[PDB]
């Protein structure tokens, strides 16, 4: 499923991401846009042989099981396929664990490079939240 911007801001808000660990909603929407283009079906293979899955490109090295990343962890206790669902619950719950893990939203390369220190409120401007 490819979300509209405001559609994803609202879903993310429903699911408890707004100001989660002090990260305003625009931070999450911005990170989704540059990680996945708001496409829940996005998959990308990494040089280390891990894969990034879903709307927030969560990595099979640490966070989910895809049965093809030797010596990896599954710290969100889910099949990586769970993160490709049109329902973002699984992605959001895993994201909450990731942003709680010490480094905050810097775990998302696209967030660090494209959203951090920007006017991220512009990503929720004019949305019914
Ligand atoms: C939270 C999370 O798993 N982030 C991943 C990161 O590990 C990976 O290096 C990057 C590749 O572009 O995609 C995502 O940002
Ligand atoms: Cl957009
Ligand atoms: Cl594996
Ligand atoms: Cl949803
Ligand atoms: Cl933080
Ligand atoms: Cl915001
Ligand atoms: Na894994």
């Amino acid at each position: 499923k490819v979300f509209g911007r405001c559609e994803l801001a609202a879903a993310m808000k429903r699911h408890g991401l707004d100001n989660y660990r002090g990260y305003s909603l625009g931070n999450w929407v911005c990170a989704a846009k540059f990680e996945s283009n708001f496409n829940t079906q996005a998959t990308n293979r990494n040089t280390d042989g891990s894969t990034d899955y879903g709307i927030l490109q969560i990595n099979s090295r640490w966070w989910c099981n895809d049965g093809r990343t030797p010596g990896s962890r599954n710290l969100c206790n889910i099949p990586c396929s769970a993160l490709l669902s049109s329902d973002i619950t699984a992605s959001v719950n895993c994201a909450k664990k990731i942003v709680s893990d010490g480094n905050g939203m810097n775990a998302w390369v696209a967030w660090r490079n494209r959203c951090k220190g920007t006017d991220v409120q512009a990503w929720i401007r004019g949305c019914r939240l």
